[PDB]
């Protein structure tokens, strides 16, 4: 048995589970994109190359920390590492750059003497919180300076406040005039500049602030491919982000992050306005009750899938791997279930940004994802997506559905799509074919953005535009055709699907 | 609401029925082929032209009557009426000719005394049967001659003999040398040369006889498109008809007619050797109990639909119309239901061979069939043929499932197919698309044979072949593009699927 | 393989058809009830006993002919034959009495002063229609009188008029003011008092005429079980029949006959008001075009099944058998498809009212019905009837779905239900169990009315009530038990389901 | 909308996910059993009581640590905690005791003199493994002793050896007679007596060693309710446990733990010989690659569901909570997905055996599981289980599917089952009703073992047996009603299904 084809033949979803077999190997090609956060541990060109070698598709730069210089250098290294393989088109793996925005986050100040210094909060022990900037440099076990100045106006008496990943929780004994006197609920070591969450509270921090505008404009200067926009709450917040990106940045994909109750509620509004969604479980698990996350996640992946847009699952997928070389059984199951849910990309934060084993964590996700894709019940996924798919006037859309249906019949090895903007390829992916979609394009940016979609393998053709069109099409097709054989997606005999143009033509041919 | 689009969109089959609206006009394109037996009532060249305008697609010659001169003349008139519309591709409709063999049937002699003056076989009275040629034309209420010279060897006291399509039944009450002395079960009128049935007896008549050998060679000399073979009891039978049709008729489609118990048992063996099947309910309903015929029919249409081979439902579909201008409600229910079960073709015998309302009978099948195609539940159907269809390495087989999936997506006006042998079109049709399948060919015979498959509309091209293959292709695509708009299959703006080629190229293009 | 068990055990519906085996008989039990129209060919108390022995469950009295005296005699005979078996509880079968109204029908008058006179009509010939009562007995090939004194007010020039079940068709050439000049469209033999249809015309005849009012009151007087209401066009029509039956006739079941365009249009409104529906195909096929009748029938049966209300399929199911001892193939598949569609009962009109083979017709329907009831794909029918079935608080409803689910799971030989009004047996029956629903009641009328439902076998208990409760219940449960084993339903070991009380108790017990 | 009644009620699984709402609460009743390992952190009678209040249904005793004395005291406290609520049937909650065998596990010895001070092993360093008991309690970064005296014989040069949950990694460079020379793949800190895994090698230790026989016999003496058998490799191992348990322990449930490759390979025969299965992810993800664990899990849960046997998901479900008060997002997701897969019970090990937050750990599982249960897609689940479930002649099996169909059809607040052995309640549970299954029994051992099944709430009746069987029945039914009403399950109004006695009686009764 190969790539769980026995499990795929069952009539029921239950029979399908029963036939899943651990002694049935997947198809080398992994379809779920891997997004790694680049930080102190993965920043070197040297380790960065190993990362690309291990499976990284997108590099995430977290702008809640670090100066532009720091990030501009990170960006340069990501590109040095990526172009190191440019010599040969069979080794060249396009890598995209994504910018995560700080956004409307509330942070505590610097602990006494220095941030490295720590402190311990013990239960019951009240604690003082002032917006008095004299204490920012002096954060201690008795006084905690906040970042959000117009706090109290939004926090009533009795409410809660979670500091540091929500690990530390407090309780407002009374709303002060310009200060708060709390009481630890469950202490712990309070370092410095630890995020703060005000669930139940109605924060008014600007969706996009000054710092966000400069970082956002910086991304346009830097030529990033996508923006992960933090704390999106309404469709109007995404518009401000497009606005800022201006005309120069109009092609940058915008990924709205859902991290709170409102965003969850205004999801439909937000999805329509975005290019894609990121299920940002970290904050969302503090903003709403932790047992609800799985529901918000499946709700979001389901709708994005249905809508044909990228959805990224993120935060704490391999937490444990920050300190250890192997993941726990919960984390192992986490990644698999995300892929099986329908997530286009899975992500890594601390695991690659500051952990001791970023390469093992990237390698782990390539492994799990590959297994998880083989275990997908397509006979039901494809049938369900079609039935829910609107009746179209667009030829390319009918070409896409027709192409994925043929790929299941002849069990095809690949769906070669020639596209300039990537749309044709995106249209093929929403129907979730089992065959890999090799997207041949001359646009290096659409090639990078291809990674936000499940099953799209971008192959950047450099060859000059042939004088004659028919020839230029035949050229880009032999390109995929040779790089494909070279990369091992198929051999001279295999049947393959090819989509060219406006993309409205489909051909089922033998590999040359 | 139109073409049952409100119903063919329901989640359950029951729900589908509840939504059938008799006020929802169908698509002017009728998919089910109509086969008309020709005879005194339709032989006139002039009325033959009318049969065609009324919907006839295939002219059936019943070789169980008449001479080779007679049929040769029917064939000429049929071709005259057919080619009289050829002067214009917009009005031209190819008409196939079918040759129905007599096979091993058994008939009674001629009535004596007063003309054919039916004889009254009274219940309970005895009836002596002889093979003595002395009375071969002196039949009456006491003696009935028969042409089965080896009958006493396969009967016995108790045996049951059925006369004139099973309306008269006899029970052998005393065998003899060259005669039987039966007793009349339920009576009726006995006319001349009525067919006889021996259900339970082993009639040693050969599948193909010398007489049948003659006719088959005649069919080949005359250039028929298909042979409807009578009493196919085993795959061996079908193999003999192939031997005779030999090399010159190796292209003639052989439809095996199932009309006996053995044939229904060794059915799958028969379907393997045949190009198509025909449910001959006439004899079948005498050879097996009448109450079971509907089972044999739904089973054969079912197995033929899977197998992807043409199937024909025939005999007594509109009996009442031999004498009446309108059909009974049972007759209308019958035809509708045959189409709904999946019959590729419906056929008329007496109705057009000798009836008083041949034309009214053909128009009634066009009307019933059209309404029934709209009410089809393409939802469950398509998905079901997809599931039950084996995977293949075949390029054209996937380009078809692809063509059909994509035509459902964009409610395409039609699926245009360039093919030389027609297989390319037979492949799309086995998936039962809603959209009409226009087959464009230069081969006149494949145009005629396409009538045997549900949904294919023959559009025969005449323009010469361009040395420029590429160019030659657009010449025929446009061909169908005009004949299509004209006949009102679609409007310019519409979206159309074009399957060119070695058919591996599918295209979704807006009509010019 | 028996009762098509191999087939009902198939994943797909197409694979279900492929398994229908002609050599796989069912259970001697036939669920589809049979309604026979009583007439000259079947009134003899003698013939009525044979009708009952052949399968008749309901005697239908056509009040469009005969006097109250004539019908009191008919009813008297039916009850006489039915009670001839009342001596022995094992052979006693409740026969229901049905009164069918004349309703708003138009009939021509007498030919040449008599009701045995048949004039000949030639195509092309002209015919004058007059309303001068002085012609109601003066009808011939040049003049014709009609009941509808306001015919000219709704029939325009060019409108077509149908006489005698649509056999004769005329076209109005000169629309006057008191007379009409028509042209015979299709010839035929014209007899007296033939039915006339005016498709398109908006006839104003009362829903319930004065004659209808007397006949309905006569009904209550004669203690009939149901009323088949002709030409019902809307709910207020059904509400009139009810007002008439009044309190005294409040329990009589009312079946609305759908035989015109509007009844089909306002069907939902009509179903709400009626106790059940009859698909009167005869008139409907003349009122609306013939090619749409199956749509009307498939839709109506579908909706009644959804609603759990009896639905009857009628008219011309075995026409051929009026004059012949065997049905045509079209008639064979019509009676079967009627059952496969979901009709609670099938009917015979002329076949048993005036034909030559009343008994042969009945026996042929019992046969077809059984074969068709086994070929039923319950796997799909049951489940669709559940999803679509509403969530109630009613113990009995939940108990019925529970009982039917259990009957399939352990292949039960019967579901014995104890009911006074019949409602409990009705509720089990709407889910369509495969197992015969034996209904034990001490109430005679509900015993007879149970025939309107698919699969409810009425078994009337004549045994005196037990002074105690529990024991009375067992008296009845064991009653069903004895008669059950006796009539072949089951053996001594056999697993049965028993429902008792308010019916909220299910027991899966082996037969004693 | 409450309890995902809008979501858990769609026509496609995809649409189902899309409708999941974070703003719709579930039915207080949590159906998934929670097994908690007892250790230093949860051993007191004091915290045991709270654990029961938090949701613990089964107490697990890990026999790979601790003496018989120690474990006897644990059982004493659990029983003490449990009985403290005995003083009122409304608060009493049966709590089961589970014995988890040591089985053939390999462990390291003790680290050198310098406290349990773990040692640092670095990638590259060389480590020698000795079997010389002289170094038994003198372990260091240079020499490591193990208790598997045959390690050298089952290992080859190049094999892989994992230490401490598979965190430390070693590869054999040189194989000696009584030693090994390894090189460290990835290191870490190694404390004392850590588990060792040899993936690939065929460990020749017996499944049921001498200590195991002693421990199982201790389990019988102590009246444990179930046994979790470690490292079952084949059915002969399960039988070996059975013999040891003997007659006294013939009612003790045997749950086989699949934690190695032979176990997963021969799973079908193991499932057959066992009372239930436990997916032991801990060892299983070292034994086989971690990336494959999820497939194994979904396969076993799916096959146990299909077989109607209990299946438990275990190990590292909330790992994080050993040191933090809140779980990671992977862990939240993991627990939820285990419930959605079909796991009957979820387990906690370190989280409750030695972590700082046992009570929070247990409460968090109660929360996730509840949310998870409301989001189950019962439509498909029930349908498939019914499809995949065999046809039976057993009355109770039929009564059980009947009770579940009814309980859906009338939104029952519960299915009350009267059972002595637990059997009839187990039969209802396998069909997975939405409504909670209340099993009334006088038998304390079946009331405790009932926690092994999804949705079965044990209610142990204390009342004495009435002389009147039928009076005893209503006594027990009334007990459920009261304890049920009093516990929140339903109200005076609501409908409930009641099954009684061979459980072949069902009654839909409103709550008194």
């Amino acid at each position: 048995q190969t790539q769980q084809l026995h499990a795929a033949m069952a009539d029921t979803f239950l029979e399908h589970m029963c036939r899943l077999d651990i002694d049935s190997p997947p198809i080398t090609a992994r379809n779920t994109g891997i997004i790694c956060t680049i930080g102190p541990a993965s920043r070197s060109v040297e380790t960065l190359k190993e990362m690309i070698k291990s499976g990284m598709n997108v590099a995430r730069l977290n702008f809640s920390h670090g100066t532009h210089e720091y990030h501009a250098e990170t960006i340069k290294n990501v590109r040095t590492a990526t172009e190191s393989f440019a010599s040969d088109p069979i080794l060249y793996r396009p890598v995209a750059v994504a910018l995560d925005t700080k956004g409307p986050e509330i942070r505590t100040g610097l602990i006494k003497g220095s941030g490295t210094a720590e402190v311990e909060l013990k239960k019951g022990a009240t604690l003082k919180i002032t917006l008095d900037n004299a204490y920012m440099e002096k954060c201690d076990e008795n006084i905690l300076w906040l970042d959000y100045k117009n706090i109290c106006k939004v926090v009533e008496v009795g409410s809660k406040i979670y500091v540091d990943d929500g690990l530390i929780s407090l309780q407002v004994k009374q709303k002060g005039a310009d200060f708060l006197v709390t009481e630890v609920e469950n202490g712990g070591s309070l370092g410095s500049k630890k995020g703060v969450n005000l669930p139940g509270a109605a924060v008014d921090l600007p969706a996009v602030s000054e710092k966000d505008i400069q970082d956002l404009k910086f991304g346009v200067e830097q030529d990033v491919d996508m923006v992960f926009a933090s704390f999106i709450r309404k469709a109007s917040d995404v518009h401000e982000v497009r606005k800022v990106l201006g005309e120069k940045g109009k092609n940058i994909k915008i990924i709205s992050k859902i991290e709170n109750h409102e965003g969850v509620r205004r999801f439909d509004e937000i999805l329509e306005a975005s290019d894609g969604i990121m299920v940002a479980r970290g904050d969302l698990g503090i903003e709403i009750p932790a047992e609800k996350v799985f529901l918000a996640q499946k709700m979001m992946i389901g709708r994005c899938n249905r809508a044909g847009k990228p959805v990224i699952c993120a935060t704490q997928m391999l937490e444990s791997m920050i300190k250890k070389p192997r993941p726990t059984r919960a984390e192992g199951s986490d990644v698999a279930n995300a892929v099986l849910d329908g997530a286009d990309c899975i992500m890594l934060s601390g695991e690659t940004a500051k952990g001791d084993y970023p390469l093992e964590a990237v390698r782990m996700q390539n492994l799990i994802a590959r297994e998880a894709e083989a275990a997908i019940y397509h006979l039901q996924l494809f049938e369900e997506l079609r039935r829910l798919a609107p009746i179209t006037s667009d030829p390319t859309e009918a070409t896409a559905v027709g192409a994925v249906e043929a790929s299941f019949k002849c069990c095809s090895g690949a769906i070669i799509v020639l596209t300039k903007s990537g749309r044709s390829a995106h249209q093929v992916a929403r129907y979730r074919p089992r065959a890999p979609i090799i997207a041949v394009t001359r646009n290096p940016q659409t090639a990078r953005q291809a990674h936000l979609y499940r099953g799209i393998f971008p192959v950047l053709c450099k060859d000059p535009v042939q004088e004659a069109w028919a020839e230029d099409v035949d050229l880009r097709v032999n390109f995929a055709m040779n790089v494909g054989k070279a990369r091992g997606f198929f051999k001279k005999g295999d049947v393959v699907i090819v989509l060219t143009g406006f993309t409205n033509t489909m051909r089922v041919v033998p590999v040359p």
